[PDB]
């Protein structure tokens, strides 16, 4: 999917009756995208204004959940002060809606407001292995139907589950320890909060979804389980599973909670420098309950994972674009720009103008081209799926074949710029890998020429390379035409860093900036290539 943050929306069933509304399920369709936001403590920008525009009456607070900031309590005690990714809730009580002079006569009541997680800086690498606790909160929302949810949302008073939605910070639901100012003593924390496990080094995630308890009445517990949690980690997303704990076993009974279903649509992801925070989300088959959360490590070997960059034409300094393990997805400046519905396509997407030019067709773990945005700057990019560490073949000479996009310029003189190309004679690249050996050789060659015009030779390591690129030690030429003493490109030891994309290595890519971080050579290119 990919995203930065999602939210959904509270239900309000029309409870006047001839009408029999008596059902209003939530959907996937109703899950919201908060763009990226600027501090993650703050609300959803986006939603948070369809809230203040809503009218109102008596009261016009927005009471949102405690960590927020726009005694109740929501932590996981030692997990924490989060800085990446935020979850939680918000609303205001909203207007009781009357209506007999519309069909089909319309009532409604109660609170109005979302459930939420966004996320600043999708991970980009993480840990190479260990298994590593995160400890987060969470944070649910109902359908409306009937009633009710007498196990953790008070005496449906205000008819929590029947006319409006009831959710973890409905007044109104007391049965947490969220109030209470000493640990459970069978802890976790205070209100309903996560305990996961992430197993990087076979790239799965599992975990429960608990609640800390007022009290130790009823039959129970100190805690309560309601979820458990199954992920696959892909990149810096997982998908998976949540199973409902506390099934109505023998289907002849109802329970007094909503948590009584499985979902197979768990999505989320790490963000932060190596993944040491994450924010998740699902929607339950019965489509009667939605949960967000959040999740830590305490306070008191890494692998990366993909590769975004932005290549600002002509500059010394290489700029990180973020991504969700999608190389397909090009993510600048919180919009989404897809590369998708011959080798080579260009196109503009106004959400204030973006033109991209992609390559390739051929390519699907792997893409890169020219990025020039108007309001007219350009710069090109380049965005990959790491293959595994584990997967990158230990097999002499492999070939890879593609082509790049160049800017070349002497400060004195005139500039150079190609295109990528599948034409025999168009902007081409070449390269042979020796894994074992862990080398890399390689060739970027201008359109219409013979000789190469950067001869490239680096280093593998892990899932990456790193290297040096050099042009003929004659120098380049920048407009052959010019049959006299002109130009005249000098590029010494350009710093190349790429990485391998892909199932098995299938796919490679590089960039690089001359001069990076007395001389008057300039050079931004990045280049694809496919294996053979």
């Amino acid at each position: 999917q990919g995203g930065y943050g999602f939210a959904m929306r509270l239900k309000r069933r029309n409870w006047y009756p001839q009408a029999k509304e008596d059902e209003v399920k939530l959907d996937e369709s109703d899950w919201e995208a908060t763009g990226l936001p600027d501090e993650p403590k703050e609300l959803p920008k986006r939603q948070k204004s369809v809230i203040e525009k809503v009218e109102t009456d008596s009261d016009n607070n927005i009471y949102s959940s405690p960590y927020l900031k726009p005694q109740p309590k929501n932590q996981a005690k030692d997990y924490e002060n989060f800085k990446y990714v935020y979850s939680g809730w918000f609303y205001k009580h909203a207007k009781r809606e009357f209506n007999l002079k519309v069909e089909p006569k319309s009532a409604k009541n109660g609170d109005d407001g979302y459930i939420f997680y966004h996320g600043k800086e999708p991970s980009r690498q993480l840990p190479a292995s260990g298994k590593i606790t995160y400890k987060g909160v969470w944070h649910f929302a109902t359908d409306t139907k009937k009633g009710q949810k007498f196990r953790e949302i008070i005496q449906p008073s205000k008819s929590q589950g029947d006319r409006y939605s009831g959710f973890s910070g409905d007044d109104g639901e007391e049965y947490s320890n969220k109030n209470k100012s000493t640990l459970t003593d069978g802890q976790e924390g205070y209100g309903f909060t996560s305990n996961l496990e992430v197993d990087f080094h076979n790239k799965k995630l599992t975990g429960k979804l608990i609640r800390n308890n007022a009290n130790t009445d009823n039959n129970q517990a100190t805690t309560t389980q309601y979820y458990s949690l199954e992920a696959q980690v892909t990149g810096n997303r997982f998908n998976g599973k949540a199973t409902a704990t506390d099934k109505p076993q023998q289907n002849s009974e109802t329970k007094e909670h909503p948590f009584v279903s499985d979902s197979s649509s768990l999505s989320g992801g790490f963000f932060g420098p190596q993944g040491e925070e994450l924010g998740f989300r699902f929607l339950s088959d019965d489509q009667k309950v939605a949960v967000v959360g959040s999740a830590k490590t305490k306070d008191k070997k890494l692998t990366t994972v993909l590769d975004a960059v932005e290549l600002k034409l002509g500059d010394k300094k290489v700029q990180k674009l973020d991504n969700f393990s999608n190389a397909a997805q090009l993510v600048v400046d919180g919009i989404m720009i897809p590369l998708l519905p011959a080798f080579t396509r260009k196109f503009d997407h106004t959400p204030k103008t973006y033109e991209v030019e992609v390559c390739c067709s051929n390519l699907n773990y792997l893409k890169y081209g020219m990025l020039t945005r108007k309001n007219v700057e350009q710069s090109m990019f380049l965005q990959g799926e790491r293959t595994d560490e584990k997967e990158i073949p230990s097999e002499q000479n492999i070939v890879y074949r593609g082509s790049w996009y160049g800017y070349i310029a002497n400060d004195k003189s005139t500039s150079w710029s190609g295109n990528a190309s599948n034409a025999t004679s168009g902007n081409r690249a070449e390269f042979t890998v020796n894994f074992a050996d862990k080398k890399i050789t390689g060739t970027l060659t201008a359109d219409n020429r013979q000789e190469a015009t950067f001869t490239i030779d680096g280093n593998i390591k892990d899932n990456g390379f790193e290297g040096t690129a050099k042009t003929a030690e004659s120098g380049f030429d920048l407009d052959q035409s010019n049959t006299t003493r002109t130009p005249k490109a000098y590029i010494t030891d350009a710093k190349v860093q790429g990485g391998f994309y892909g199932p098995k290595a299938e796919e490679l890519g590089g960039w690089f900036a001359y001069p990076g971080d007395s001389g008057n050579s300039s050079a931004t290119v990045v280049f694809g290539a496919k294996r053979q």
